């Protein structure tokens, strides 16, 4: 089968030559980058499974008489209502062209992984800039949400509410695309902004080609960004939040906190105001008593500090958000800062340096209590993206098939602390959507 | 507390002179109804519970030296976010005013009450032109929802589904207004909408003032109509339509229903193409099952042939909405017809004519199988719309307070039938949210 | 030759009934009246010879069966581009319907003609309200340009100067519609308001069934507003007026000062801030010196002090004006007042109450200086709009063909400087465009 | 003084990194450029005499605290009402700073002198693409109207009656920028869009740094585009075109005639439907019984029917171009080219590669008619090339001053012809503004 979509934006003006250039076989990589990035968007209705089922999917750029054309071959079904495209998804693989061949005209991956601090700050406003999301004329509005990607019903329904209260205050959503607690928010605040009227109402998705097949893009997502890798998505999100809220999750929303966490310690940052909400239902009361356990175990009181757990209350969450946005312009305003990009965040180059998550650089890590605890937050941010990559992510799926489980080492106590999150997290069914058992890509060595 | 709002319509532009007529004495019962139907708009989130609950209540139209201001004097709170009305909330109190204002000016109680058939359908008409929803460049794509305000959570996500699926299709939706079947498929449209990029989605709301407390506008209506009573409201649904879905209600959904059985079995009307599609989750076949049978031994095997039963299938649904429209556009192009109200279809007075639901009546009826089909449906839809008056309308409870309950008398084995699907309405919950009990208004003389 | 026209507005939206009403033969007067007005606007491209050229123009509103058509019969071919009518006179043709209708299913000849001071000041108000010309979103903005019809090269390219300089500052423009001053100031502001990239410019046009053959709207003018008559159109350029400039002219520009002047004049007007600026080129000096002695000579210095007058400086005028809007936001908002309709002034029946222009009525006028000087002023200005009917109105023109010259008589001196004054006004071309002799309407007893 | 400019666009988000770059020993010559270009846009209402007027204008792009700025360092006045900076001109700004960091940071000297035709052509493009120049979705609809720049009162009125008549065809203007007649069509096209409603005009200025300062972009210009050179401003001209008008001018508008039938006259271009119009008033005839003889004793008869000449009438100039509009989208359609650029036109390298008016290169020109047709053409528009370069053109100047005039020589009679027709321009007023003598920059070696 065929779909030969006309693009509406900056595709359309795409010539011959610039066409024969990215399909020369010298540039295949960025071609196939591409493509599978169409597919994730294409099937969102992890990645060992999804990209063997629709092998014989392709695409074709392609200039006709009538002009420039994007051909899907054997597209999935889903994407279409009586063959034509779902005009949202139409706007989001566009979306994905635009950010793949602005980042690989301009940097190499020799950049992208080994340049300083500096510069790779200047890489994610780049990117985000040439998609549009950064907008000079606004207040701060954007609220970052995360959570799991495998969660009960009740846990959803929460998320759907606490969107519902953060549109009726006219705040924006941004997340990191994918099911769960990744959508909620945005389709409950679809509903608070129709009451309130809100047109451009702006739901951002941030996502990365590693994650992208495992929690893909729905066409609510109404800005979507691609980063280059999973760092400089994390650095997205906290250059680009006014507020975050932080639901129930497993070891992604792990990942993010600890990203989070590890940066606000820092001295350079205690001026900062960014309000952080940990808030679930009801029932998660047991859950948020135990993260911040060992959020206090790990890094200390200097970390519980940063943020506040509101159970059962998605009033005041919201409230908390939008008296939240005053405080962050009050900080802009005061530190000569942008509203739509925190510049005076200062980031440590342990949270952005790439990190390949290989079985030997998984045993490197260095988990123990007598290290500077942002240094500490840093390893422990590596170790849950190690994990998520070996649950979901294609070349981590591979390291785990030729090398078995990855092992996680350190100090005996901490690693006690870290294989009772971990269990519960997958007790929880946090780990993997229902259907099928989880089988750890992990051990922890107590 | 008082909540002094700048009216961004019509309303601006009163002149001291109009306000002090509408203030007169006069004009008391005019202003009186504006001030009730506020009401109900601003405790949207039965007419006699709420009127009891907000005696202090008031609006005061009054020209300040910034302009004209609309002062809710103790309003709902549920109505503000941090004491500012909600921006929709707004846009429906205004919508009251335009509407209340229009028919009040031009339209007296006896030309509501006694005209021929052709000048309450130009009433119609004249209202809705009035207040915009008539739009002469676009082709048919309305579908009008009906169904129960009671309705369970299996019920409720089956009417987001349905809704959620014609907005994929890129059609609109009208209903009554109000909670349960009448909301679920606005909200579910919403999305549908969202991921096909639709730009001014028409979420259209049709109420009178004796319904309107008992089934109160939610702010996610954004084109509210208020009709002069019940009658031209049922009038305003059948001509503006282009496809009507039906899914499990009580009393009221029965009255539309057998309204519009009664007006498609007219000789007149052969000739429409109108896509009536009566649709459930698969608990509802059990409903459905009665329901055909109920029609077919009252109104005739005949009458069955007008709608089609879909049984748990969403898609469904919306495709043969979406093929419907196809249809309706050429029987309109066909007749001369306009597509933005059906002037062809022929309504009987019998339809028409307001029914005061009064014990007198109510007996007076004929529900007899050898009176003329479209007379026994006439006559049913008034036994219908006596019920839902007598559980749920102000004047209705006067009726039952001061004489007990209507007598509803007719044929032995017809009133056998009509006790049955009422005694199913009542076990289903569908003749009361719970709570309380229902106390039957009626009873069925067998 | 036919043009069938589907009308884009509310035209649409007629019924057949409402169509049947307006083509009665008891409606023809109403009809006719639409009939003329299209002509007028048609042509724009004085009476007595107009209508007698395109005698064999109709219009016909017709339903079809794709929806409502405004057909034109022999219309003017200069209305048309390849056999598609401008779209700015399509437009103009749907605000005169609007506005015929409108005034003839309200008010009665009687209502108009008769009805008291604070009565003919809100059917002033209603007309423009629902022509939409009053916006009560904007600050004050609107200067009304007032000049001759018939005007040199020299003349005519400064007011094209000082309608750029108005739109430089970002005001809009308000004239009565036709050729010279009252064309050339709004093509100067559509460059003004270019460079400043203003959107939604506004191009007002004010003017009545009587005078609008003889000076027809040219279709860059953008809202359109048809009064009754000469007196409320006056009314309407004094109530939308937030500045006045006023260039050299005729009888036509004579008989507005006059009215101005005359209720400035007033004492309870005296609290009025509204800048006047009376002004042309370097060529215009001794007509200025000429008619400021013809005001102090007549009404006196008390009149004289309410202009200013600016002789060859545009980017002056339009300074002015600048300046002016913030006196007049100042006096609007202490005294209470709405921006877009000043309510506050005092207009006396005098400059109100609708003057037929016959023979015996302009003999009856009181030209003496022993009135008060408002009513000296009332007087003066019914004479000038004899002389204006008498020379391009169609009824004018029967009352000079079947009596002869109007007498126009007073106290001598004050007649000796009004017979200088129209001699002046022939002697400069100011009474009939070039290409044949003028006959005057009048004579002047000195 | 100081004029402190938010930028409503890209500059608005230069980065601090961005600015120091700017700003360094390395880009200064390009950050000059933009001073340059500026002075040019703000002292609009030659290229060394006002230069040497505004000595103490500087531009200084900053970051503050607020954001971004654009600070003009005393700036030209006539560029501000009030002291606010005319909003067209802060567009033209924006416009400006946006050319010229694209071409500067993707196009070294080398490249923009030294490639091949292809590349050439595709700079063209991407500097066009860049500027949102280029939309797919509009069909043929840009005149480019070429013209003096020094032309009387009955030459500026055509243009601008020619202007208006386009304009009422809905078609949108392409100009070289300046005054004369690359004004008067803009002026026009003003009010021809406004009769007709028209939203979104196009007012396109395409020009380059070394032409910018003798024919500054006037505000009226809505989208402005710097090109590298002359050479890529003419193969702009030529690839947006859909219809180009010729008025009669001076060396540059002989250079872009010889410019065009230089192409035209290629055997790849003979498919090509391009319409081409010669036009001005009734006083021109003798202008073109001259040009079009000159045309046809020079490059052949085969090239006078490359064009149509219609002296007085606009109406009919407008209509060849209207319906020019349809044999060019029959053509673009037939060959399978788009319609938002040309590329399909063979332009030969040797109307390319840019030429460096030079004494040198001037005399190096092989003007003889025994040269191949075309590159008579190429060799006549580098001569015409650099008689503007020497009358206006900084680097121009130079030369001039340092060697005296250029010499022109070849073929004996060929040089007598070029003679005369330089000689008519000279008397004609067309080399020059009035004011002071024109000195010839050349002389023909006859």
């Amino acid at each position: 089968s065929l779909a030969s979509i006309s693009p509406q934006g900056s595709m359309s003006l795409l010539s011959q030559l610039e066409i024969e250039r990215l399909k020369a076989s010298s540039n295949s990589q960025l071609y196939k980058l591409f493509r599978n990035c169409c597919l994730a968007v294409l099937n969102a209705g992890s990645s060992a499974d999804i990209y063997d089922s629709y092998k014989d999917f392709e695409v074709n750029i392609i200039r006709r008489e009538r002009g420039i054309k994007l051909e899907l071959i054997e597209p999935p079904e889903e994407a279409f209502v009586d063959g034509e495209v779902i005009v949202g998804i139409r706007e989001l693989l566009e979306s994905v062209l635009r950010d793949i061949l602005f980042t690989g005209e301009r940097y190499s991956e020799t950049d992208l992984e080994h340049a300083d601090s500096a510069t790779l700050t200047h890489v994610v406003f780049d990117i985000l800039r040439n998609a549009r999301t950064l907008r000079p004329q606004e207040e701060p509005n954007m609220v970052v949400c995360w959570g799991g990607h495998s969660i009960n019903e009740i846990e959803y329904k929460y998320t759907k509410d606490v969107g519902y209260h953060i549109g009726l205050r006219g705040l924006n959503i941004c997340t990191g695309c994918g099911p769960g607690a990744m959508k909620g928010p945005m389709k409950g605040a679809t509903i608070g902004h129709a009451k309130q009227r809100v047109e451009g109402g702006r739901y951002l998705g941030l996502t990365e080609p590693g994650i992208i097949a495992a929690e893909p893009p729905n066409p609510i997502v109404n800005e979507l960004v691609i980063l280059p890798d999973i760092e400089k998505r994390l650095e997205a999100f906290v250059r680009c939040a006014h507020g975050i809220v932080i639901f129930p999750g497993g070891a992604g929303t792990a990942e993010e906190l600890l990203y989070l966490l590890g940066i606000l310690m820092h001295p350079d940052n205690q001026r900062q105001s960014l309000p952080v909400i940990l808030t679930g239902p009801a029932s998660s009361r047991d859950y948020f008593e135990a993260l911040d356990e060992f959020i206090g175990a790990t890094i200390g009181d200097e970390a519980r500090q940063l943020y506040k757990i509101i159970i059962d209350d998605p009033a005041a969450v919201a409230q908390h958000m939008h008296a939240g946005m005053a405080a962050v312009k009050q900080y802009r305003r005061d530190s000569g800062d942008a509203y739509y990009f925190n510049w005076t965040l200062k980031i440590n180059e342990e949270f952005q340096r790439p990190f390949s998550p290989t079985h030997e650089n998984v045993a490197a890590l260095n988990l123990h209590p007598d290290q500077p605890k942002e240094r500490l937050a840093a390893d422990l941010r590596r170790a849950f993206s190690a994990i998520v990559a070996g649950n979901v992510k294609d070349e981590g799926i591979r390291q785990i098939r030729k090398n078995g489980v990855f092992t996680i080492h350190g100090e005996q106590s901490l690693m006690k602390r870290l294989d009772e999150l971990l269990r519960a997290f997958v007790e929880q069914g946090r780990m993997k959507l229902p259907g099928s058992v989880y089988n750890p890509c992990y051990k922890v060595i107590t």
